DNA sequence: CGCTAATTGCTC
DNA sequence: GAGCAATTAGCG
Protein backbone atom coordinates (compact mmCIF):
# COMPACT_ATOMS: atom_id res chain seq x y z
CA UNK A 1 0.00 0.00 0.00
CA UNK A 2 2.11 3.02 -1.78
CA UNK A 3 2.56 6.08 1.38
CA UNK A 4 4.20 9.06 1.08
CA UNK A 5 7.84 9.48 2.16
CA UNK A 6 8.46 10.61 5.31
CA UNK A 7 9.27 14.41 5.00
CA UNK A 8 12.69 15.33 7.10
CA UNK A 9 11.77 19.07 7.99
CA UNK A 10 15.39 21.49 8.44
CA UNK A 11 16.13 22.96 11.70
CA UNK A 12 15.32 26.38 9.47
CA UNK A 13 11.44 24.36 8.45
CA UNK A 14 11.42 23.23 12.40
CA UNK A 15 12.29 26.81 13.87
CA UNK A 16 9.47 28.56 11.79
CA UNK A 17 6.69 26.47 12.13
CA UNK A 18 7.15 26.29 15.88
CA UNK A 19 7.31 30.27 15.53
CA UNK A 20 4.04 29.98 13.62
CA UNK A 21 2.82 27.94 16.07
CA UNK A 22 3.71 30.02 19.32
CA UNK A 23 2.02 32.83 17.13
CA UNK A 24 -1.21 30.93 16.77
CA UNK A 25 -3.19 27.29 17.25
CA UNK A 26 -4.72 27.25 13.88
CA UNK A 27 -3.88 28.85 10.30
CA UNK A 28 -6.59 30.24 7.81
CA UNK A 29 -6.50 28.40 4.57
CA UNK A 30 -4.20 32.12 3.43
CA UNK A 31 -1.96 31.93 6.04
CA UNK A 32 -1.48 27.81 5.16
CA UNK A 33 -0.83 29.05 2.04
CA UNK A 34 2.06 31.78 2.53
CA UNK A 35 3.72 29.65 5.27
CA UNK A 36 4.05 26.62 2.95
CA UNK A 37 5.65 28.96 -0.05
CA UNK A 38 8.00 30.57 2.63
CA UNK A 39 9.40 27.33 3.93
CA UNK A 40 8.90 25.92 0.05
CA UNK A 41 6.91 22.84 1.69
CA UNK A 42 3.56 21.62 0.23
CA UNK A 43 0.12 23.29 1.84
CA UNK A 44 -0.80 19.17 2.91
CA UNK A 45 2.97 19.01 4.92
CA UNK A 46 2.03 22.20 7.13
CA UNK A 47 -1.37 21.69 7.09
CA UNK A 48 -0.24 17.81 8.88
CA UNK A 49 2.46 19.53 10.69
CA UNK A 50 0.12 21.52 12.51
CA UNK A 51 -2.34 18.57 13.25
CA UNK A 52 0.30 17.06 14.46
CA UNK A 53 1.54 20.30 16.70
CA UNK A 54 -1.99 20.61 18.25
CA UNK A 55 -1.99 16.90 19.29
CA UNK A 56 1.25 17.00 21.00
CA UNK A 57 0.39 20.44 22.69
CA UNK A 58 -2.50 18.73 23.85
CA UNK A 59 -0.80 15.85 25.43
CA UNK A 60 1.55 18.21 26.77
CA UNK A 61 -0.53 20.73 28.54
CA UNK A 62 -4.20 18.53 28.76
C1' DC B 1 11.59 2.87 22.04
C1' DG B 2 10.29 7.71 21.47
C1' DC B 3 9.25 11.34 18.60
C1' DT B 4 6.57 12.68 15.02
C1' DA B 5 5.09 12.49 9.79
C1' DA B 6 1.45 10.40 7.28
C1' DT B 7 -3.07 7.84 6.97
C1' DT B 8 -7.88 6.74 7.95
C1' DG B 9 -12.44 7.59 8.85
C1' DC B 10 -15.48 10.13 11.56
C1' DT B 11 -17.88 14.64 13.20
C1' DC B 12 -19.21 19.10 12.36
C1' DG C 1 -13.11 20.81 3.81
C1' DA C 2 -10.91 21.47 8.52
C1' DG C 3 -10.39 19.47 12.67
C1' DC C 4 -9.60 15.45 15.65
C1' DA C 5 -8.80 10.77 17.54
C1' DA C 6 -6.90 6.54 16.54
C1' DT C 7 -3.52 4.51 14.04
C1' DT C 8 0.56 3.17 11.10
C1' DA C 9 5.13 3.61 10.33
C1' DG C 10 10.31 6.06 9.41
C1' DC C 11 14.37 7.20 11.58
C1' DG C 12 17.85 8.27 15.26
Amino acid sequence: KPRKARTAFSDHQLNQLERSFERQKYLSVQDRMDLAAALNLTDTQVKTWYQNRRTKWKRQTA
